[PDB]
């Protein structure tokens, strides 16, 4: 049954790309219209996709894989036979399509109001009030207000969404819908690898936390930061706390050495939206690496309608699987941190045009933390003073510190966040954690991994995971860990491939052919083999390590231990 195997993958192949166009079709018009209309053919769609889905993916349980000869038909067939959602009964996958949609909805359209009538949507207004106000009342206000109204509204439906995305998962095999997500790395020691990564990254975490922790104290009052304690959640300058940079001008290392306001540099010089994304094109053709299609620039919706349409500003990155449209839905606004997120996201445009031409089943990342990884690398590059100053938007080992600094802000205080959502997942999926205690565990996990606290006590019917745009709209997190990790491992690579000597914090990859070969020849492999072939092809050897990551960030390290220590702060939170 050889034979019938080649035969069933050309079929699927053929047949896959027609239905999923079609549905990226409906999905987009849903994400950047959203209707009563978008969303009623969405849903529509979704059983269409499903019925192609069950069809195909029966025909392919029929198929022993075990007896199968070629490895890349096995592969995909073995991928075929996981229906997902499909394999939901008509009438359970009808609730769950609505329950995601509902979810992901009301994510999308809440707001927070004053007592007069101004309300804000979370982006931009509510995201610039959390970056900018350094006044505790109004911090509280926005961090409480969100959760509020858009937290809470996520409660009614996230417990019948675990039953049937977890009903699914043991319809295609699996224990629970986080074993199903886990499934997607191949890789069977996968928990005690990240933890071992996690903890790598606690020196640096925790001493970082414990400086940040300290300028809070000064800035916020002794009455409000306990220096042996967690720092309150709305302080970070981001609404989830993820990243920090926001408050580097709380913590500037050696304010003495001021840096240009590169937010005010860019809306100072007319920079737009789309400026920032052909910039980030000309990176990636810089290295050798293909540009974005003309369809690509008049498409895209690259920066938030002012039609009065509601839509999803979450950024992220559309393979409409023809092989030739690509689009980015991204808000975008005029500042630093998108500039760094329009690279991301055209990383993720650069993986689907490298591996266009494989198996539609194959068109996906080595894992979906490679995926993640190759913008934030180029944006590595970017983000340097040299870099910035060439763009003219800026103007020592003081710089340097100052410039480790606010790259630490980002990095640095996301690896424990990006590593907690998907622990309180995992546990809500596997039965670990029931609806009784969902928020709860949720804090005590912000706790235990970041050394954050709420400002405000939380109580019955709060559920603040759904405050968090991947909660509600179901998408894992995990890959944003493994991003975080391996993309230190890319740049030294690629570094390396550049002919970078000297710290690796100064390197910058711009227009090294070297390097973008060895990205390419990466990304082109698609998910036609298991990760770690990748993960040789760019860094000479295969497993995930922290070493790129701490040698990037050693001499801060150096400082901040020695600063930690005249201050005698007491790491960690008792
Ligand atoms: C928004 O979607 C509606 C369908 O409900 C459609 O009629 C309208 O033209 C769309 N708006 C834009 C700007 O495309
Ligand atoms: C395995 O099948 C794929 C898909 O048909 C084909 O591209 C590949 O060359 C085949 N490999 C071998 C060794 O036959
Ligand atoms: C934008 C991307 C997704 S394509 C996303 O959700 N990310 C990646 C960086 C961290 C992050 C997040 O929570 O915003
Ligand atoms: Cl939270
Ligand atoms: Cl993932
Ligand atoms: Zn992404």
């Amino acid at each position: 049954d050889e034979a019938e195997a080649s035969k069933f993958v050309e079929e699927y192949d053929r047949t896959s790309q027609v239905v999923w166009n079609e549905y990226a079709e409906a999905n987009w018009n849903y994400n950047t219209n959203i209707t009563t209309e978008t969303s009623k053919i969405l849903l529509q769609k979704n059983m269409q996709i499903a019925n192609h889905t069950l069809k195909y993916g029966t025909q392919a349980r029929k198929f022993d894989v075990n007896q199968l000869q070629n490895t890349t038909i096995k592969r995909i067939i073995k991928k075929v036979q996981d229906l997902e959602r499909a394999a939901l009964p008509a009438q359970e996958l009808e609730e769950y399509n609505k329950i995601l949609l509902d979810m992901e909805t009301t994510y999308s359209v809440a707001t927070v109001c004053h007592p007069n009538g101004s309300c804000l949507q979370l982006e931009p207004d509510l995201t610039n009030v959390m970056a900018t106000s350094r006044k505790y009342e109004d911090l509280l206000w926005a961090w409480e207000g969100w959760r509020d109204k858009a937290g809470r509204a996520i409660l009614q439906f996230y417990p019948k969404y675990v039953e049937l995305i977890n009903q699914a998962a043991r319809l295609n095999g699996y224990v629970d819908a986080g074993d199903s997500w886990r499934s997607m790395y191949e890789t069977p020691s996968l928990e005690q690898d990240l933890e071992r990564l996690f903890q790598e990254l606690q020196p640096l975490y925790l001493n970082l936390h414990a400086y940040v922790r300290r300028a809070l104290h000064r800035h916020y009052g002794a009455q409000h930061i306990n220096l042996e304690g967690p720092i309150p959640a709305h302080l970070l300058g981001n609404m989830w706390a993820q990243t920090w940079s926001n408050i580097y001008d709380l913590v500037v290392p050696f304010p003495s050495a001021p840096s240009m306001d590169t937010t005010e540099a860019m809306l100072k010089q007319g920079w737009t939206p789309r400026r920032m994304f052909k910039e980030a094109d000309d990176f990636f053709t810089s290295l050798g690496l293909l540009p974005v299609p003309p369809e690509f620039w008049n498409k895209s919706m690259l920066e938030k309608p002012t039609d009065g349409r509601e839509v999803v500003c979450h950024a992220s990155a559309w393979d409409f699987y023809n092989g030739k449209d690509f689009r980015i839905k991204q808000c975008t606004t005029v500042n630093l941190e998108d500039l760094v997120v329009a690279h991301h996201e055209m990383g993720h445009i650069q993986y689907f045009m490298q591996y266009k031409d494989l198996p539609v089943a194959l068109r996906e990342g080595a894992n979906p933390g490679f995926h993640e990884a190759i913008g934030d690398v180029l944006a590595l590059s970017v983000s340097t003073p040299k870099h910035l100053h060439s763009l003219n938007l800026l103007s020592s080992d003081e710089h340097d510190i100052n410039f480790l600094m606010k790259m630490a802000l980002d990095k640095i205080a996301f690896i424990p966040f990006s590593y907690l959502v998907d622990q309180w997942r995992w546990r809500v999926f596997d039965g670990s954690i029931t609806k009784e205690n969902y928020n709860q565990e949720w804090w005590s996990l912000r706790l235990k991994y970041q050394g954050l606290c709420p400002p405000v006590p939380r109580t019955q019917g709060d559920f603040d995971p759904g405050a968090k745009f991947h909660i509600p709209s179901s998408v894992p997190y995990i890959r944003y860990f493994v991003s975080f990790i391996i993309q230190f491992q890319f740049h030294e690579a690629l570094c390396q491939a550049a002919g970078h000597t000297g710290p690796l914090h100064k390197c910058d990859i711009y227009q090294s052919k070297e390097a973008g070969q060895r990205l390419a020849t990466a990304m082109k492999l698609g998910f036609s083999r298991p990760w770690p072939e990748a993960m040789q092809l760019i860094t000479g050897q295969p497993n995930m390590s922290a070493s790129a990551m701490l040698s990037y960030f050693k001499p801060l390290l150096d400082w901040l231990r020695t600063e930690n220590e005249l201050h005698g702060e007491k790491l960690g939170w008792p």
